[PDB]
Order: structure tokens, then sequence, then C-alpha cells
């Protein structure tokens, strides 16, 4: 009598949001399956069975046509999704069916749905991609008896943790191969369970607030970097995908023009705009280009040097004479065409890099694209044509070639609330399992510019000035808060793309918020939406 070993697949570890509600569960789910090479009477056991669990004629049609789509000596289901009472009455009856087995097979489930698509993911059905990167990473061996692995989200980013160690045991066969003893078993070991950085509730009604629209929101707490909410819509429910998800289903999915399957706060490419202003000025002044103290006239237009070359401000008159302050609070673009035909290109890209722009963010999920922040090799390389000052100045108001995603939005807001200092946007607050916690450390990331200097102060007063002061452009939806925001807002390129950044309060900011409604949005306009936000978190 021969000894098999036979592995034992490992319990997924559990997502919880910052409060301790698991986000990701597993589910048991039983089933009868049979090898029928192993059934002495395949018809006279199909039969039987339908008094014990309840065995239909639809349920014997997919097993035949399971057998034949299926290779020799596999094991073949003849009923899913078992009720408990089915799994009792088979258990009792277990001794008449040699060769059927019940089993049961965690599965993952999503209580909350489509607020959390995106960012938690989902576990589907491994294919042959998923079998060929973990062949290439070398973590097939672990995967002896798991069936299913993180698609997106943090579901992927952290699925080596979040899978667990598999087990094994030994088993006795007899003749025909049917088990009849364990010997030995050493058991699997679950995967670890990782707490998230997320509020849930601020995440289901950052949702709630962004129906109908095509959307990004991202809110971080800066004093630690980590995302409180990161929501895209329109969303799905991933749950579809746990249990294989419907072609109808999922060509609904990737047919629609609203593109749900794009996580729009790290995917989305986009004109980061006027939101720049604040970053762009900060590195002026650190350059020495320009002072709290410079000056010039706006008539509504700025000429390049040497050329007929007109950029125009959207005040079609102008906003008269205009100093760093007064152009970040009425979100002058004169100001910034002059800035950047005096930093030039190479000092303003190197300078925006260092505020993350054009690089990827760091942040916990795969799911990224790292945007464009330009530069002439760049230029060079995407077209073998040089650059040319013209091309210079509509990256001073964030236009242009320069694209980023409300991540990479969020990352450089969060290092001007912080001075310099850069803190990686994370959504991992910490690991477990097997009761070790193990917390999210940051990788070493250089400040930008320098801590002492004063020049974040004025990037940011202007910021307040924007939502407080009354020639803000976002004092209506801010100035009459009781706790002090500060913001900044852009418009990009159908209709515009509409972007705000912000953050709050003021004084010791607890919470900053990028987000940006594709086209204008469906409903509030994106200064609505903010302050609701910030409302929400704050009460
Ligand atoms: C920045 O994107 N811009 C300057 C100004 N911002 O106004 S908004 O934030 O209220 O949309 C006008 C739009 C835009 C520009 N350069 O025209």
């Amino acid at each position: 009598n021969r000894i098999k070993l036979v592995p034992i697949a490992p319990s997924r570890g559990i997502i919880y949001d910052r409060n301790g509600i698991p986000l990701a569960l597993n589910r048991t789910i039983y089933q009868i399956e049979m090898m029928p090479e192993k059934v002495d009477n395949v018809q006279q056991t199909l039969d039987a069975l339908r008094s014990v669990v309840d065995l239909t004629d639809d349920d014997i049609a997919a097993f035949r046509k399971e057998r034949a789509r299926s290779h020799r000596f596999t094991s073949i289901p003849v009923k899913t999704n078992l009720t408990e009472v089915q799994v009792a009455r088979f258990a009792v009856n277990q001794y008449r069916f040699p060769g059927v087995e019940v089993k049961g097979y965690k599965r993952r489930y999503y209580p909350y749905g489509s607020a959390l698509t995106h960012v938690i993911g989902y576990v589907s059905k491994i294919n042959d991609k998923d079998v060929e990167r973990l062949n290439n990473d070398g973590k097939l061996a672990n995967y002896a008896a798991t069936h299913d692995i993180g698609k997106l989200g943090i579901e992927r980013y952290y699925e080596d943790v979040l899978h667990g160690q598999t087990g094994y045991e030994e088993v006795e066969v007899n003749n025909r191969g049917r088990v009849i003893r364990q010997l030995k078993e050493v058991p699997p070991q679950a995967g670890h369970d990782i707490y998230l950085t997320l509020d849930l509730k601020l995440q289901q009604y950052i949702e709630t607030l962004l129906a109908g629209s095509r959307a990004a929101v991202v809110v971080t707490d800066p004093r630690t970097g980590g995302v409180l909410a990161l929501v895209s819509t329109p969303s799905y429910d991933p749950n579809l995908f746990v249990d294989g998800i419907s072609s109808k289903d999922y060509s609904a999915l990737l047919n629609d023009p609203n593109t749900p399957l794009v996580n729009r706060a790290t995917q989305g490419v986009y004109p980061p705009a006027s939101t720049v202003k604040p970053y762009v000025a900060v590195s002026a002044l650190s350059a020495g280009v320009i002072t709290r103290n410079t000056t010039l006239f706006d008539p509504g237009w700025w000429q390049l040097p040497g050329s007929e070359k007109r950029y125009r401000d959207w005040k079609k008159w102008g906003h008269g004479r205009l100093n760093v302050t007064r152009s970040l609070e009425e979100s002058a673009d004169t100001f910034f065409y002059q800035v950047a035909y005096d930093m030039g290109i190479d000092r303003l890209s190197e300078w925006m890099g260092k505020f993350g722009y054009g690089h990827y963010t760091g942040i916990d999920l795969a799911e990224e694209r790292s945007g464009n922040m330009p530069t002439r090799e760049w230029k060079q390389k995407r077209f073998k044509k040089p650059w040319y000052q013209g091309d210079t100045i509509p990256v001073g108001i964030g236009q242009g070639y320069w694209t980023a995603t409300p991540i990479q939005m969020s990352k450089a807001l969060m290092i001007l609330i912080n001075d310099g200092i850069v803190k990686v946007p994370h959504l991992l607050m910490s690991t477990a399992e097997d009761g070790k916690q193990v917390p999210w450390v940051q990788p070493h990331e250089p400040p930008v510019g320098d801590i002492h200097s004063g020049y974040w102060e004025l990037a940011k007063d202007g910021m307040y000035g924007v939502a407080n002061r009354p020639n803000g452009t976002a004092h209506k939806y801010f100035a009459s808060a009781p706790y002090k925001i500060a913001a900044k807002s852009g418009t990009a390129q159908l209709r515009d793309h509409k972007l705000m950044t912000a953050f709050a309060p003021y004084n010791n900011p607890q919470v900053a918020v990028a987000m940006i409604l594709e086209n204008g949005g469906a409903g509030p306009a994106v200064g609505t939406l903010m302050r609701q936000i910030l409302d929400h978190i704050m009460l």
C-alpha cells in the first residue's frame, strides 16, 4: 500500500482597515467531486446521489461535459456550493460512495464590494501568466495546492504575505488509489494578516460623493503618508471575479466607455495644471529666480523673448501687479510663464522630479503609471527633435508635456505640507502572523530643497489664500469652514478636467486630498465635493 504526499493549501490572510474592520474575508465552499476512474460504477453513484445531495439532471449534465473538458485522472466536481444540510447528508452516507469526496475550498469574500475594488483588488483563478510569473519569481513550489491569486490592488501587491506557507500530509492509498488513512500531517501556516491605513467609512462616503462621475480621490494623512482613502469611480463588484466572472459580466466591464477597470487614482494620467503652481513656486524661490517681493505687471498674457509667441492668462485683461502670493491666490498664469522661462526646463524638471512627478510614487499597489515630467533628453528620445524654449513655458502652469497621476499629486502635496520632507503614500500599516507585528517602514527618501527655509510657508500661505481670502479662486468653497482649509485647484485640457488639492486644518494639517473629476464630473463642482470630504473628516 503506497504512501502519497499531498499538499495542503494555506488559509489566506485577512485584510483589515485602520480600525480592525475586515475588508477581505474567507468563506468555505463545499463540493463533492470524483475521479471517475476511481469510482467503480459512475452511473449507479450519480443516481444514488440524487437522494443524498439533491443531485439534479443539470448537475449531471455539467458533470459529463466537465468530464470531457478534462484530462485523465482529473478530479471532476459533481455538485458545487452544497448547503450544510447536503454536506451532512453526504457525510453520513460517505461509506456508500468510495471514490466520491467531499471537499472544502476557502473562497474570498468582499463585504463592502465596489467601495474598495481598486485599492483592495480581488483574488481569482490562477491562469497561465500567473503560473509563469510565479515560476520566474521562483515561488511556484509553494502553490502546489493553491488555485487562486491576487489579481490587483492590495491582494496582488501583498500576495506573498497574504498567501502563507503550503503544508502537506502523508496518506495511505489502496490498489484503486483511494485514501484510506492519513499517516502524518505537517499543517500549512496561514498567510499574514495585514492592517491597512484605510478608513472604510471615509472610503464609502467618498464613493457616495463620486456617484456617476469618472473621478479619483486620494486622501492621506501627511503626518504619516498613510492612504486614508483611495477611490476611483466608476467601480465594480470585486466578488464577480472570485468564483469566476461571467464573460457576459466581464465583456460589460471592458465595453463600459467609462472604463471602470482603470484605477484612476494610480493609473489616471492627466495634466496637473494649476495644482502645480505651489511646487513651481517653492522651486523658484529655492532656485533664487524669484523672491517673496518679486513683482511683474500682467496685461493678461506673456510674450516669449525674441519671439511673437504669446501665452495667455486665464484673466483676459490680467491680474495687474503680481507677486508669488497673489499669483497662487488667483492662480495667475503670467507669473508662472515668466518663472518657467527664467528657471529653464533643466532646473524646472529637476525640481518637479524631486516632488515626485514623472516617477512612481512608491505606493504599495502594482497598478501605477509614472506620468511625464518633460526633459530635453526625453523630448529628444521621444520625437528626435530638440527642446525649444516655448516648450518650457506651458510647463510653468502644469501643462504642455506634463502629466501626472492623482497619487503623484498626493505625494507632491504632502511634501509641501512637510516642508520638503518626502513621505511615500502607502496603504500598509502593519503585517501580522504569527502574532509578530512588522510596521511599514518608510524607505530612505532624501528631502526636497531645504527644511529651515521659509519658502514652504510662502506657498502654503498662498493656498490658504485660495481658500480663504476674497480674491482666492476657491473662496466660495472653503472660506466658511471653522477649521482652516488651504487648497489649490486646476483645470486641465468634451469638457475640461476639474482638479482640486487641499489640506486641513492649515495650522496643523491632519489630512491631505488630491482629487479630479474627469470632464467636470456628473454633479457637484470639485470644490463642493472637496469641502464635503474635508467636512466629513473634520466634522
Ligand atoms: C490652472 O489650471 N489654471 C489657472 C486657473 N485655475 O482656475 S481653476 O483652478 O478655478 O480651475 C484657470 C484654469 C487654468 C488655466 N491655466 O487656464
